[PDB]
């Protein structure tokens, strides 16, 4: 049996107080009747508003990034600061951060390890570029990204790990991976985890797909046996996030 | 006559809800009886708490960084998002961001220009390294940093600019610039502004000093004619920020 699914909203760098209040009300009013962990990841400055307004019992709040330690890091938000304010989920290694903001495999791996030590649930993002896919390097890349993370984790830390496979070419581009494309990658990831980390770990691990998930494509993705839900960007700013949650039934 | 001074607290990546509530109460209870703009720059996730608790009428709240535009920038906070939530001050180009987080002169200049266009008051940070100082390059460096910013500003934008001269070797090191060291740089900066931007602009411009400012050294710094207040890191997490404010009398 599949583990508990996750439907996660990565709002990225978007929102106003008014738009968030309206969308949160929509999410609150959508009654969910199956076992699913819903996640909303607002910008840092919007975390308190979401904490104040979001009440749907299936939801938890995540940060979109963090640094490991407090101190003289003007502009950054640390893991201890998030834990103190009640945020104990974090997205780490998103492609935008890997690409724009210097986050190498080593940096991502270190952040994931620090977050697990500090008691976070971590949505750790992996995924190949268009060039890597066309060179037949998808497996090599996602396994190298995953193994880099794994090298800094104890076995027991994996209870806190969620993988999000987001092919870079599918992020924001209007070009979702097909169910077959996504399932092939999720299958190979789960096999690696089973063999390298443990059979128990692999059975319980959520491996989410992201990159152009929408209300219309989500259910046929979720029907694949190794897809455990979604990390949703653009559609998660809209009422159709409700449909995406319901696609994990 | 000097323009209105500023006393600015850069909390950097520090705080808990409990510590912030206590410190804000201390700041609230310290009654200020002269014309000074006090500024507190909390981490992004702490902005709403500070907005809720800080009531001293001499204070405004600043961000420690921003990006110019909303969109698909996971982990970042944009200038429109800050304006919407009521934050209309921002620190840009802090040395930690120049050094750790890729912010070149071009990047800082672009951010300052975008922030001014969006109606922010901007505390734009400049300053030389220890090696640059020892090579007799202090003036060259701070004027190059300032001119890079200036090249992207209209004259009228300078009504929104505050410069913060923070020699890198003084930040967090227990080694404040002497009043004479700081004044020499502030004098040369103001002369450049007077000649390159305008005499009116230079007379009104606040040029703040930062780098190891504390309660005991602040008044003799402020006595210098071209120092208009302070950008304070470590001491601003403590009750002696009150003394620093009072040193601008």
């Amino acid at each position: 049996a599949k583990p508990q699914p996750i439907a996660a909203a990565n709002w990225k760098c978007n929102g106003t107080t008014a738009s968030i209040e309206k969308l949160v009300q929509v999410f609150n009013e959508h009654t969910i009747s199956h076992d699913v962990q819903c996640v909303v990841a607002p910008t840092f400055v919007h975390i308190p508003l979401v904490q104040a307004k979001l009440r749907n019992p299936k939801y938890v709040i995540s940060a979109q990034n963090a640094i490991a330690k407090s101190g003289a890091f003007t502009g950054e938000v640390s893991m201890p600061i998030l834990k103190d304010i009640g945020v104990h989920w974090v997205i780490l290694g998103h492609s935008e951060r890997r690409t724009y903001y210097g986050e190498t495999d080593e940096i991502v791996a270190q952040k994931v390890s620090e977050a697990c030590k500090q008691g976070f649930m971590v949505i750790a993002c992996i995924g190949e570029t268009l060039q890597q896919r066309e060179a037949n390097q998808t497996a090599k890349v996602v396994l190298s990204q995953t193994s880099a993370i794994a090298a800094k984790l104890t076995k027991d830390a994996w209870n806190q790990v969620v993988l999000a496979y987001e092919p870079v070419w599918a992020i924001g581009t209007g070009k979702v991976a097909t169910p077959e494309q996504a399932q092939e990658v999720h299958l190979l990831l789960r096999k690696w985890v089973s063999e390298n980390i443990g059979t128990d770990v692999a059975a319980k691990l959520r491996i989410l797909y992201g990159g152009s998930v929408n209300a219309a494509n989500a259910a046929t993705l979720y029907a694949k046996p190794d897809i455990n839900g979604f990390l949703v960007g653009g559609a998660s700013l809209k009422p159709e996030f409700r449909d995406i949650i319901d696609a994990t039934r």
